[PDB]
């Protein structure tokens, strides 16, 4: 029952599967752990640091010659072919964006859990890999755009007179904008949030912020009256505010075009965008993704797709908290053996490859 | 022209501050100068050149800047600059007298007035003209959020659903205007905070912010202070450290071992770097990175990693001493030298070298 842990070799990741803290947690639930030098090293875990909490060191590819493989992003193409047959992997897949992947995992005869396919469910939350790193992610985007920010976020009164707050508007108020809402109110600014779904009203209002507010809801949503009146919103708040926060982003969808060159021309000089929906297109017509684009009248518009990497050492052992999480599921005994059980939605779920059969997608949860 | 200000483009390599912004050109209209601004000046601050003209200045092009009465700025002017200062002209900005006396001695050829802001004396009454306060608490807010944007983990403490993550741990040595900033800018990230000065009377400041004045136990202080840092160096996240007098060796208080000895993933922000740093390790103007993964940053330019806030408030500071200036708001400058604050501050007085200023009595 070993468990490996290689280094993500995506081009600039900087996270890692597992921690030192981790990887205690690993060997309290009966598995054995080797973790591939060099894995943790951007992150900040040292092979010693691994060493010291019980894991084995091992170089090269023996580390996929393990029961299971955690990983962060897929396997890439030259790494496929060192997973073998019956052995487990855990990381984010994205089936329903990759199908060519899915095939080629599936002739290596392996077991695939899809981080990314965590059911939404309350139970499943401690292993919910995308609420883990959408929260990181909020964060951080505050700490980009105070980096970038040629102003005090924090009102204050100096002896050179009374500075003001900084505006803070967050579109999106799910994990990601409840995080920048929170970050942002921490360091003192005003902060205003959207959200066109009415129930997190209590939630915003409750961090600090000011709920703005402009056939069923979905009917709602998508009618040029209320996509027009939307529109209006972002425009008169982006001739105020000083930090705009957009997190409008669904899987595989190109992102929805909220914040126009128009408004951005609009705003104060030195103002930032942090465009959350980057890795989709961004909410922001002047993002380019992986990059921060400064506009004419002098606005960062910061577009870079990996946040989380920025946080490297938070977002491995949030992440490698949520694997663990997982293990327990899949691993209720003493014990170092993994069971799949399909009675548990959770497991169903999240399983997308079962022994060289594809099994996602799982059906609607419908339990008695 | 006469009551007129011309605010330059700043020269140096890499300056981004400018010494006047729209809302400070709005005060000095108040006070019946007239303002010219150099185009382009704020650019490096985010204030374009629309900006001044909707506040009441009016923009000129490069050499035009200098037919004016006074001049603002954040630098020295440079040799080819002092050339275009005529005489009459009263020049406020940053000038460090005792490091230039070259400058001081072109300068009073111009037969110009000479305001140089490092020179405000510190007494209380003078504070809302002291640039070296304003861009000491600039720096010190910056340096968090350089720390920031470099550490790899939260600042903040927070449980969330993947587990309970403590707060960084931040120790600020010296508790001057900077290291309170610093203070002040980590507690809004919810770092836990620690700070040691020397000053005991800083002691009820520190508290105050929810802080822990650290405490101790001449060659035997100085052991104690070296023994308290190695002792937090193994404990905290986040070093601040701020111990710089003007015109001195910065004092190395944190050594290669005391780095050595931290977590990996630390974050050092030097704020002495410019006099060669508290840190051994420090290399001035850079980032340096450790063996052991802790990142020693060494910027020397704080203030102008803030540029639109250090214009802000460096530009306020000049308009108060203005206020000094202009009692009658007419666009007229009176030198009195009974007040001790403009007889500080006052270096060379029409083509005289006034400074230094004869003894006087202060504060820290």
């Amino acid at each position: 029952g070993r468990i490996g842990i290689p280094r993500e070799r995506l081009t600039n990741e900087t996270r890692v599967a597992a921690t030192p803290k981790t990887v205690e947690q690993l060997l309290k639930l009966g598995f054995t752990v080797a973790v591939e030098s060099g894995a943790g090293q951007l992150a900040s875990f040292d092979d010693k640091a691994f060493v010291q909490a019980g894991a084995e060191i091992v170089e090269g590819n023996s580390v996929w010659q393990s029961e299971i493989i955690l990983k962060v992003n897929a396997p890439l193409d030259d790494e496929i072919a060192l997973l073998n047959p019956g052995t487990t992997l855990v990381s984010f897949i994205w089936p329903a964006q990759n199908p060519e992947l899915m095939q080629k995992l599936a002739e290596r005869n392996v077991t695939v859990m899809a981080m990314d396919s965590v059911p939404r469910i309350s139970r499943a939350q401690s292993l919910d890999a995308l609420s883990s790193m959408a929260n990181i992610a909020g964060y951080r985007a505050i700490v980009e755009a105070a980096h970038e920010f040629g102003r005090f976020f924090t009102g204050q009164i100096t002896a050179a007179g009374k500075v003001p707050p900084a505006k803070v508007m967050v579109i999106g108020a799910g994990v990601a904008g409840l995080a920048a809402i929170g970050a942002a109110n921490s360091l003192g600014a005003i902060v205003r949030a959207f959200d066109t779904r009415p129930e997190v009203k209590e939630q915003v209002q409750s961090m600090g912020a000011e709920f703005l507010e402009l056939g069923d809801g979905y009917a709602k949503v998508m009618s040029d009256a209320f996509i027009k009146a939307e529109m209006e919103l972002f425009a008169a708040q982006a001739k105020e505010v000083d930090i705009i926060v957009t997190t409008a982003l669904i899987p595989g969808k190109p992102a929805p075009k909220l914040i126009t060159r128009e408004m951005v021309d609009s705003m104060k000089a030195g103002s930032v965008i942090v465009d959350l929906a980057a890795q989709n297109g961004g909410n922001c017509e002047y993002t380019v993704p992986g990059e921060i684009f400064t506009t004419e009248n002098g606005v960062k518009v910061i577009g870079y797709t990996d946040l989380p990497g920025r946080l490297p050492t938070q977002s491995s052992q949030l992440y490698g908290t949520n694997l663990v999480n997982l293990l327990k599921l899949l691993c209720k005994e003493k014990d170092g053996n993994i069971t799949v059980d399909f009675d548990d939605v959770v497991i169903r779920g999240v399983t997308v490859i079962r022994a060289g059969e594809i099994t996602w997608p799982a059906p609607p949860i419908q339990v008695s």
